[PDB]
């Protein structure tokens, strides 16, 4: 059965220079496999945490990873207009890969927020449903082939959702509920990542993000260390 990944709280309201601490609950037991995600207010994704405590590159040492078994949490120290963002937990233990629903940090007053891979998706639009799209993402900065790549959806309701990934050596992985209907593939000459997607369904309507896995710990655990910004697709019948 899949793994259910638990935030409590959707949104946590602090002041500057408040420590906050965020909660993750595993339906099981994830053997520490436990990354973190930050997406800024105007959408932008970066990894933040991965291996339950290790810090991406450029970010600081105020983000305080811990936890085990099926508890994790996400300390924030010293929060800074640039911390106001919603913080999403993600196992990479099993397969599907699955997120929490997201925990955003907001201040006491309204308002808030502040600021070489390059992943550029492209070929998203609008179809009816039954319809067809093939995305695209142009991948630059890194030697592209030995690194594994998905796809990772956020819906119009805020939930990132795994679509699907390849590996460097082209071994392919789908959450279930696109199996058949999309094929991930790689141009390793080009460094192209694509997603076909056939027989659209209104619920594929989301942001699609091309994200550059990286291992973190043999056989399959991995890390979503960069994304693109995402190109939208939109499935309706008013289309
Ligand atoms: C059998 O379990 C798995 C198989 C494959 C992946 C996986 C996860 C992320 C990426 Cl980027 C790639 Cl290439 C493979 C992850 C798991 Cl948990």
């Amino acid at each position: 059965m899949d793994i259910q990944m638990t935030q409590t709280a959707s949104s946590l309201s602090a002041s500057l220079g408040d420590r906050v601490t965020i909660s993750c609950r595993a339906s099981q037991y994830i053997n520490n496999y436990l990354n973190w995600y930050q997406q800024k207010p105007d959408g932008t994704v970066t990894l933040l945490i991965y291996y339950t405590s290790i810090l991406h590159s450029g970010v600081p040492s105020r983000f305080i990873g811990s936890g085990s078994g099926t508890d994790y949490s996400l300390t924030i120290s010293n929060l800074d207009q640039e911390d106001i963002a919603t913080y999403f937990c993600q196992q990479g233990y099993t397969l599907p890969l699955t997120f929490g629903a997201g925990t955003k940090l907001e201040l006491k007053r309204p308002g808030g927020g502040g600021s070489e891979v390059k992943l550029v998706e492209s070929g998203g639009g609008l179809v009816k449903p039954g319809g067809s799209l093939k995305l695209s993402c142009a991948a630059s900065g890194f030697t592209f082939s030995t690194y594994g790549m998905s796809w990772v959806r956020q819906t119009p309701e805020k939930r990132l959702e795994w679509v699907a990934s390849i590996s460097g050596g082209g071994d392919t992985y789908y959450t279930d509920i696109v199996k058949g209907r999309v094929t991930i593939s790689r141009d390793n000459d080009r460094n192209i990542l694509y997603l076909q997607m056939s027989s659209l369904r209104s619920e594929d309507t989301a942001m699609y993000h091309c994200t550059r896995g990286a291992l973190v710990r043999l056989p399959h655990y991995y890390s979503m260390d960069y994304w693109g910004q995402g190109t939208s697709v939109t499935v309706s019948s008013l289309v």
